[PDB]
């Protein structure tokens, strides 16, 4: 739970996926679920979105992030098992 | 000097591209120059490899590097102009 | 000249990238040259950005523009070469 | 939800149909893709179309890539869509 | 072996809940590779010719495999794709 | 024919100021394919074996080759990268 790039259980049907804010400029970032991506919402320091999944399925995480205000960016993926651990 | 991803001059005709070492397990990694890619070595605490450049032209830096054993990665992408700073 | 996704010359040094607007909700976009991408700026009803080129030179124009108010993008490329044509 | 050249129909509550309108492009080849699962759109009643499996209520990225200016360019177009029973 | 066991890209049957991805080795420097199904990436295993990981799956299903793997010594890489449906066949 | 003509994925001198880059045919079905240098990228002409395209480029300087072909007849697709630096070599 300590990991910045994480998930939360909401459910057995639903995961939230987010990754705690670094500092980006973010001027748009997407949080993705196996590719499927969609605007982060920004709260209580993470960027997060709640997607459809299945309990005990492995899924792709990804990231996206706006950095350097307008120069660059950032791509971060992980694998997960989506289990229901409750972190953030 | 301070930003860890970032360029030395090596002479008018080379540039030296570099990440700090964040501590990925970086079972691969790449430095990239205007998306042409090589290994990184890892030297003096970062990832760097020298490219032919041009002084004064534009130029896109990737970093990508694997983490967590090869459950993930990270790329990172900046644009920087090739001066004559070294850091 | 009348095709949406073009450019202009600038100097021998210089080119604008331009792609016409077609009404994407466009929260963000980019213009890029070889794949060196540069926030667009719109004006004068096109998404332009000015960029380092060589005349002569075959180059991959590149226009990555936000869609359907987050649910969407879309990417468009066009080769073209540069000269000193003006549109 | 059926103006949008970028669409799906439902086929049955396990298949669905994606489709692009035709725009005319020179489209030496085309794809549409589910997921990212891509297959040769077939050109039908106007439209580049591919049915895929899918679940009805689950949500879907749409992917439609098509060949421009004889080679000399492309388009890459995604939506996201939540698969229901219209049929357009 | 029969047609559909022929390629070097291809899977078997575990469980009918699970395939197994590989790809045959056709001689790359493969300092890292990834196999993948529907775009879900692991670092393979390379064990009796071909690099290979199993995967959660549906029988009947349709899925993307996919192989990634370094070549040149450094210098390049190769990435590969080709579409199934998760069937019973067992190949290598 | 010389160690650096030999490889599939190779490139030809044509002048000071051009390049050929290609691929000879390995039976990709081949609906379409591309031939690209630093990622600008050309339809390739299949003729004697390969496919090819030719580009400008400049002796001496390094660039990255890419070849992607459509493969499996509608089910898939492979992208080949290599590094060369650009020499007099004529090989294929």
């Amino acid at each position: 739970c300590q990991d910045d790039f994480n998930f939360n259980y909401v459910s057995d049907q639903e995961i939230e996926v987010y990754h705690v804010d670094k500092g980006w400029s973010a001027g748009w970032n997407y949080v993705c679920l196996n590719d499927y991506c969609l605007p982060g919402n920004k709260s209580n320091g993470a960027f997060r979105k709640t997607f459809n999944a299945v309990l005990g399925q492995d899924y792709k995480l990804t990231f996206k992030v706006e950095d350097r205000y307008g120069q660059g960016q950032q791509i971060l993926d992980r694998n997960i098992t989506f289990t229901t651990q409750v972190c953030n």
